[PDB]
């Protein structure tokens, strides 16, 4: 029975070695939470939350996805998620799940995802959702602006053989609008948080990446992940046995400023799911890092999980 673990497994893409960690509670384990990070960040930003989960009695598993964090640093690959399709990241989450459940086979299992991590987790719940006791979505998207238009454009560029080329202009089309509500934004990433210190730390963390853009096929995957989880057509694929906790800030462009977050909740409720939502007024994207609400955000996640375990 191992406690803290630092591990690696081969990616579904067949080339990257995914770096991952397992963090165990000192108390008798009561559950497992798998933490799925978002675009351009990495899993060790989540240490504060992970430790809180451990103190609640939860085992925590998290990896740095392909193209991200220590996985990207050790491989030198920041821009290419590979040639195996948009399911790659969900499949790598599945590999990590099987590792941690082999160690802890009888515990209730929960998946937490923030931003692209919530997109991965939503797709995961529709493809590998059996056995999930609960799903936590943070900073999630409704219909994400420009995603549906770029999807055929990028698909064509792949068919024309340009999938491994990099064109920053498509990423700017997809994400350049996100500071639209902010007066005099000091950086294009000010939508991350209204605390400039959080934005600056994100910029200065060498395991984050907003410097090397994804290549065309990886951007295609990203927009595929955005679009495959839209609507009741997606929500019906998620077993109603999985309760959902859906949280965001209402100044977050990723979730259309609260409206897209509640649209996701509605798609799920309309298809028979048990959903609990909390939108934090006046906060941008990273509600779980904003220091004035971080403890409340974490306690809410833990309360949701505890309500399911017993
Ligand atoms: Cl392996
Ligand atoms: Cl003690
Ligand atoms: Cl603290
Ligand atoms: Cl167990
Ligand atoms: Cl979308
Ligand atoms: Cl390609
Ligand atoms: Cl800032
Ligand atoms: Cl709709």
């Amino acid at each position: 029975t191992m406690a803290f673990q630092e591990l690696s497994f081969q990616s579904f893409n067949g080339k990257d070695n995914v770096k991952a960690w397992i963090y165990t509670p000192i108390r008798k384990p009561r559950g497992i939470v798998q933490v799925v990070h978002g675009f351009g960040e990495h899993s060790r930003r989540y240490l504060h939350m992970i430790l809180k989960f451990n103190e609640a009695g939860f085992v925590v598993a998290a990896d740095d996805h392909v193209g991200h964090g220590k996985t990207a640093y050790d491989s030198g690959n920041w821009g290419d998620w590979g040639d195996k399709g948009y399911m790659t990241m969900a499949e790598d989450e599945h590999t990590l799940r099987k590792i941690v459940q082999e160690q802890y086979p009888d515990l209730p299992y929960f998946m937490f995802g923030h931003s692209m991590g919530s997109m991965i987790a939503r797709g995961y719940a529709a493809t590998h959702g059996a056995g999930l006791s609960g799903l936590i979505l943070c900073g999630t998207s409704g219909r994400f602006p420009n995603a549906s238009k770029l999807l055929p454009v990028l698909k064509n560029l792949i068919y024309e053989g340009k999938g491994q080329e990099t064109d920053l202009s498509y990423l700017e089309e997809l994400m350049g609008w996100m500071t639209e509500r902010i007066e005099q934004p000091k950086t294009p990433n000010d939508w991350i948080s209204s605390d400039p210190d959080i934005v600056a730390d994100h910029a200065n963390d060498p395991f984050n990446n907003f410097t090397t853009p994804p290549n065309i096929r990886s951007l295609y995957y990203f927009v595929q992940m955005m679009e495959i989880i839209v609507g009741t057509e997606w929500a019906e694929k998620v077993p109603v046995s999985i309760p959902i906790y859906n949280i965001a800030g209402d100044q977050d462009p990723v979730g259309q400023y609260g409206e897209g977050v509640y649209a996701v909740s509605n798609w799920l409720v309309q298809t028979g799911h048990h959903v609990k939502t909390k939108v934090y007024p006046g906060h941008r994207h990273e509600i779980h890092n904003d220091r004035d609400i971080r403890d409340e955000v974490e306690e809410g996640i833990i309360s949701f999980i505890n309500g399911i375990i017993v």
